[PDB]
């Protein structure tokens, strides 16, 4: 992002290897999940345009999501063009040409436009405007691939079964979903997903185990 001199001029900070390898952890693990996109925020504050297309550079491997990111941010750039039309007369000495919406992309700007665009008194946050658009983008790939679910409910190494239960019956209510994929839930999700320790001790009961039964089995494990 960016940083002061003593010298005070405004410079640019390549982002932190930790934070790009915390943000490639973050794809890798959370696939298309709803929580991509708070993380994506979190871990690319400051960015000017270039940074961000740094961090999209490093997913880049998922080459039909970033068809989609391509898509909405040749959209949003469109948009802003409308918006913000070209003027071909001189800039006065205390004016700074707007940016485009590929200023902005980053595709026709320079690290050092960039800066001055975000520095500007008041700014014009091409890196938070950019951000918007990678966002809109990444809210229609987990649209587009991903329903709602209770697959992610994974008793906790040190949490009481019961406790568990609750919050499998919990998410598995409010879910909008047939009842036989329900009864897949209850019969063979709950087990799949109980911890290592109980999962050994519920695979181990008999044909017919009752609920009931299960948190009995699985009481203090």
């Amino acid at each position: 992002p960016i940083v002061q001199n003593l010298q005070g001029q405004m410079v640019h900070q390549a982002i932190s290897p930790r934070t790009l390898n915390a943000w490639v952890k973050v794809v890798e693990e959370k696939a298309f999940s709803p929580e991509v996109i708070p993380m994506f925020s979190a871990l690319s504050e400051g960015a000017t345009p270039q940074d961000l297309n740094t961090m999209l550079n490093t997913v880049g491997g998922h080459q039909a999501a970033m068809q989609m990111l391509k898509e909405t941010i040749n959209e949003e750039a469109a948009e802003w063009d409308r918006l913000h039309p070209v003027h071909a007369g001189p800039i006065a000495p205390g004016q700074m040409r707007e940016p485009r919406g590929s200023d902005i992309a980053g595709t026709t700007s320079t690290l050092q436009e960039q800066i001055g665009w975000m520095t500007h008194n008041p700014p014009i946050p091409v890196g938070e405007i950019y951000k918007r658009w990678i966002i809109l983008g990444l809210n229609k790939i987990v649209r587009m691939y991903s329903p709602t679910s209770i697959l992610d409910i994974r008793q906790g190494p040190k949490e009481p079964f019961r406790d568990y239960v609750d919050r499998f019956y919990k998410t598995l209510r409010a879910e909008q979903a047939s009842q036989e994929v329900k009864n897949a839930a209850t019969e063979t999700l709950l087990v799949q997903n109980a911890n290592p320790d109980c999962k050994t001790i519920l695979k181990a009961l008999g044909p017919g185990a009752t609920l009931e039964e299960m948190m009995t089995a699985c009481q203090g494990v």
